[PDB]
């Protein structure tokens, strides 16, 4: 899993999905960033 999902706003999911892989392989799930 990557850093949580509660930072910034116009640039938060821009690195979460990529942390797992990218192309929809990572999003903000509640209070925990995980892969698809």
């Amino acid at each position: 899993m990557c850093m949580p999902c509660f930072t910034t706003d116009h640039q938060m999911a821009r690195k979460c999905d990529d942390c797992c892989g990218g192309k929809g392989r990572g999003k903000c799930y509640g209070p925990q960033c995980l892969c698809r």
